């Protein structure tokens, strides 16, 4: 009969997944598969958290799947390698994929496109990991994209309407279409655990961020209630309680697909029109998508976006090279507890607040270390749940003043913003439990601890905790200085 194959790569739902829907249609038989290659070479700076939320994703997608009377198969291996045999062994006419705009991304699936074709296969593409066609956001704005987010926004307002979201896959949707499956499913194709991927997990927390498009769509609810609360559609102000997880906290499943960046779309704007008697809603409403959206397009054209040198539209700053800083600084060793106590979340959660990743990648480069944004890029897409190459690699160019017309920057204090944060020091005692017996006059800084104040909090700076790696006063006025002479002279970094 019909054949069918779904490839799951982002968009790991069911709900509007036009690619799934379409592929379904005039189906005798459905295949959901995922390419998982825990040990390809291109992947080996994927960390344990990250690995954790995808196979979370991944055993929430095989439950739902269940619900309609099939099962994920998951499919170890590179795409290239494996889909030829699975054309042949299943008799596969048909396969669908959301779109994926990345230049890596385009590269594969016109690869797998050519070998669809050899075998007689029809592939189907639909857009969904954006709300937008970005190729069309270029072509209006002339050919490239914007590096403004102001001109990004007058973009975005003269494109048509979106397209309402494509119906969730449920068993009426199926019909007919069935999967075949085998006894010894999941001995071949389930999904495999941490240990399986030869991870210890002995004395593991649970997860701070579970995976999953249900998780995704119970925490759109809470999202969206906590603007209902206080009428205001804006992104709030930051306070210390701000710096924890939110169970409203929705940038890893947009990241993996979980959820819907066109089901977030309607739910606010339908919000809105019930909050604010308007049926008319600013583009500031859609602050957190169209963020998103920016970085998408300014990436999506440029094979070298995630680079410095060969990148056209980054700075070309002499940055130093220090492994043994990067370290310091990657490890949450620095000395200085604020940062130490951001790096130590991130490694433990795969989360940090927005001006947190600001005071951590402001120390890296253009206030401390002077080190590439390449550098905590990488550390960064390591252990952020919410960092793909798009997205990563702008923020970084961004804050370390490399593109996107960025330039004074505020040099964010290691002790100071942290202590203006949470003047009483609950975020370091919480991650660096070293220091819990320090007093807040010196938890920011223990360092100025007097002797007897560190023996009596059982922590030695120098032994239990580290000194502080360097002199920010004195780092810093010299960074300052040496981007302000870059940006004296820009034309001579082009």
């Amino acid at each position: 009969g019909v054949n069918a194959v779904h490839w799951f790569r982002k968009g790991l739902r069911l709900h509007d997944n036009p690619a799934l829907k379409e592929c379904i249609q005039g189906a005798d038989t459905i295949r959901c598969v995922y390419i998982l290659d825990p040990w390809f070479a291109g992947s080996s700076n994927v960390g344990i958290n990250r690995w954790r939320f995808l196979l979370q994703c991944l055993e929430d997608l095989d439950a739902n799947l269940r619900k309609l009377n099939s099962r994920l198969f998951v499919i170890r291996g590179q795409p290239a390698d494996v889909f030829p045999r699975l054309f042949k062994e299943w008799n596969i006419t048909k396969l669908s994929i959301e779109y994926d705009s990345e230049p890596f991304g385009k590269e594969r699936d016109a690869a797998i496109k050519k070998l669809a074709t050899e075998a007689g296969v029809e592939v189907i593409v639909r857009i969904s990991h954006t709300l937008y066609d970005l190729d069309k956001i270029i072509e209006l704005n002339g050919g490239q994209p914007p590096l403004t987010y102001k001109r990004f926004q007058t973009l975005v307002s003269k494109m048509e309407p979106l397209e309402m979201p494509a119906d969730t896959i449920t068993s009426d949707v199926i019909g007919k279409c069935m999967t075949p499956l085998s006894d010894d499913h999941d001995e071949k194709y389930g999904v495999p655990s941490l240990e399986e991927l030869g991870f210890d997990t002995d004395g593991l927390s649970s997860a701070v961020w579970p995976g999953g498009e249900t998780e995704a769509l119970t925490r759109l609810e809470r999202h969206l209630e906590r603007k209902a609360w206080v009428a205001n559609f804006e992104r709030p102000r930051m306070n210390a309680n701000s710096l924890l997880a939110s169970p409203t906290g929705l940038s890893p499943y947009l990241r993996f697909g979980c959820l819907s960046c066109r089901l977030f779309y309607f739910k606010l704007t339908d919000l809105y029109k019930k909050v604010k008697k308007n049926s008319s809603p600013p583009l500031s409403l859609y602050g957190q998508l169209l963020w998103r959206e920016f970085f998408y397009t300014a990436a999506t054209n440029n094979p070298r976006f995630d680079k410095m040198e060969g990148n056209p539209i980054c700075v070309q700053i002499p940055w130093d090279k220090n492994p043994e800083a990067l370290a310091k600084w990657a490890e949450g060793r620095t000395g200085f507890p604020w940062i130490d106590a951001i790096m130590t979340q991130l490694r433990q959660e795969g989360w940090i607040h927005h001006l947190a990743r600001h005071a951590v990648a402001c120390f890296l480069t253009r206030g401390d270390l002077w080190i590439s944004w390449e550098e905590g890029m990488k550390v960064f897409e390591e252990l952020l749940l919410d960092a793909d190459w798009s997205i990563n690699a702008g923020s970084w160019m961004w804050l370390s003043c490399s593109s996107f017309f960025q330039q004074f920057f505020h040099c964010y204090c290691p002790v100071g913003f942290g202590r203006r944060t949470d003047p009483n020091g609950d975020y370091i005692r919480r991650y660096l439990p070293v220091l819990r017996g320090f007093p807040a006059k010196y938890i920011y800084d223990p360092w100025n601890a007097p002797e007897g104040i560190q023996k009596v909090a059982k922590c030695l700076i120098g032994v239990n905790y580290p000194k502080p790696m360097v002199n920010h006063a004195e780092a810093s006025r010299l960074n300052i200085e040496r981007m302000k002479q870059i940006y004296q002279q820009l034309s001579r970094y082009r």
